[PDB]
């Protein structure tokens, strides 16, 4: 991993980008010549090769973290998968040439970058990536870090350990999928159950669910089971409480928390996706990407709106990029 050539290394690039806050299919616009980010000395330039979609990257856009926000414009999307060109002088873990990924942004409603992933190029920290496991795919890898950095984070956050119950508020979607997969093969959970409507409970008893719930036909929180941790997902921490063990645990990642439930927003970081190396290379531990994905770089707005509608399956990611 030398150096590449600094001429081969682009100053203006490809990328989605908006100007002003607001709906995504009213403020994000294509530019064909948006400037590339330069890097600090702890950062590497990737070469996205994909990049996922989340539902902070629209709530950004609306403008709801605008007071810690960066200046505006903004290049969205905090999921990449890509390709390492250059490394910062302080940079040790990483070789220009090493597969990658990560979610960009450490701290994700305060100063996420300007340079997000929907470009060709971006800039990352050393410490938010991780070595792309060999077998998944650019397009799996780009589906994982933030949905499974937050998954893993809120389970930790619970105290989930072996053997003890966990409900899932949300089973199908990009971070309840991993909430599942990881509750069962990772923290060793004796039981998961998991809502989700009709159509999706198949899914859910796959990735490791023993009790798929359909919230369409019945309220989790009048069952008689109560459970160690309860995991909201949607923004139901009202009905969580009625679910949990007492002495158990509730964590949401839609506020606002009602006690003793508690909000988090996780941190990113390249660690955690290290540490679920090799549940990642074993298949223990899977990519979930909804059958629409992946949407080319010229269907972004698409995309989002896709994501936007709250009924995706796993993943939306955009590849080529
Ligand atoms: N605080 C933090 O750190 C983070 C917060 N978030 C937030 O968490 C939430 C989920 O994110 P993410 O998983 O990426 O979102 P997705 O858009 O991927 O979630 C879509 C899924 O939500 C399911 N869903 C919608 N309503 C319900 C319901 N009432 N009960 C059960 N399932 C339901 C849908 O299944 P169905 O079609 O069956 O309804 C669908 O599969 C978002 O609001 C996001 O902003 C996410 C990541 C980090
Ligand atoms: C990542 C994240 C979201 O999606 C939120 O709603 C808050 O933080």
């Amino acid at each position: 991993g030398a150096a590449a050539p600094s001429e081969s290394i682009p100053s203006v690039n490809k990328a989605w980008v908006y100007s002003e806050y607001g709906k995504t299919s009213d403020v994000l616009k294509f530019d064909p010549s948006v400037a590339v980010p330069e890097i600090k000395e702890d950062q590497v330039l990737i070469k996205v090769v994909a990049a996922s979609l989340n539902p902070v990257d629209f709530k950004r856009a609306l403008g709801y973290f605008k007071d810690t926000d960066s200046p505006l414009p903004t290049i969205p999307g905090y999921d990449v998968a890509g390709v390492v060109v250059k490394v910062g002088s302080q940079v040790t873990k990483f070789k220009v040439g090493d597969e990658v990924y990560g979610d960009l942004n450490e701290t994700a409603l305060v100063n996420p970058t300007r340079f997000g992933s929907l470009a060709e190029y971006t800039a990352a920290d050393e410490r938010v990536l991780a070595h792309k496991p060999k077998n998944l795919s650019f397009i799996e890898a780009a589906s994982l870090p933030l949905a499974i950095e937050t998954a893993h984070e809120g389970l930790e956050r619970a105290e989930l350990s072996a053997g003890k119950s966990v409900l899932v508020l949300g089973g199908a979607g990009g971070v309840g999928t991993h909430i599942i997969q990881l509750a069962k093969h990772v923290f060793g959970a004796s039981k998961v159950a998991a809502t989700a409507s009709t159509k999706k409970l198949d899914l859910l008893r796959t990735l490791g669910a023993d009790l798929a719930i359909d919230y369409t036909k019945e309220n989790f929180e009048d069952l008689p089971e109560k459970f160690d941790v309860v995991y909201d997902a949607v923004g139901e921490t009202d009905k969580a409480v009625k679910a949990v063990k007492e002495g158990g645990k509730v964590v949401t990642i839609v506020g606002p928390a009602t006690p003793p439930a508690i909000l988090f927003v996780l941190t990113s970081k390249g660690s955690v996706l290290e540490k679920l190396k090799p549940y990642l290379e074993s298949g223990k531990v899977k990519p979930v990407l909804d059958p629409t994905s992946p949407y080319p770089f010229t269907k972004v707005v698409e995309a989002f709106g896709y994501l936007e509608s709250s009924r995706a399956t796993g993943k939306v990611v955009v590849y080529p990029i």
